[PDB]
């Protein structure tokens, strides 16, 4: 499992957010198991969770996610 | 499982968001198991979850996601 | 499972969002298992989930998602 | 499973969204199993799910999704 | 499991957020197990969870996440 990233090197990337919520429940990244013999979870990269969620320019330049998520029996 | 990313190198990328919610429940990325012998999960890359979700310019430049998500028996 | 991305190198990419929700439930990316012997899940790339969801210019430049999602018995 | 993307290098890409929902349930990407011996799922690329969903200019430049989603017995 | 990142080297990256919530519960990244013999979880990269969540310019320059998340029996 190899991940390699290489990077070699007016308004830009400007963000305006307004949010008004009376109530919020946010769970983000959740793994729940009840009575389960095996759970394997891999979360990779960027997760934005919100009542309001904004992602701007998440990856500029190299991004490399490599995942192996397995069980061998 | 190999992921390689290489990058070699007015209004631009400008974001305006307004959100008004009386109530919000957001679950994002969730794995739930009840009574399950095997769950394998791989979440890769960018997940935006919101009552309002905005993604702008998520990947600019190289993005490489590689995933192997398996069980061998 | 190999993913390689290479990148070699007025209003542009401008976003305006307004959202008003009395109530919101968003589940994003979810895997649920009840009483299941095997679940294999791979989510790759960008998922935007919202009562309002906007994706702009998701991939500019290289994007490479490679997935193998299997069980061998 | 190989995915390679290469990229070599007024109003443009301008987005206006207004949304008003009294109520919203959004499930995004979901895998559900009840009582199932095998589920294999691969979701690749960009999924936008919303009461209002907009995708603009999703891929500009190279996009390469490669998926193998199989079980060998 | 090898992750290598190399980097070689008006308004820019400007953020404005206003949020007003009467109530908030946020769970971030959570792993919950009840009565489960094995849970393996790997969360990698950046997770932003909020009633309002904003991520701007998350990765500029190299990002490399490599994960192996497995149990061998």
């Amino acid at each position: 499992v190899v991940a390699a990233a290489e990077k070699t090197k007016t308004k830009e990337g400007v963000l305006y957010v307004g949010s008004k919520t009376k109530e919020g429940v946010v769970h983000g990244v959740a793994t729940v198991a009840e009575k389960t013999k095996e759970q394997v979870t891999n979360v990779g990269g960027a997760v934005v969770t919100g009542v309001t969620a904004v992602a701007q320019k998440t990856v500029e330049g190299a991004g490399s996610i490599a995942a192996a998520t397995g069980f061998v029996k």
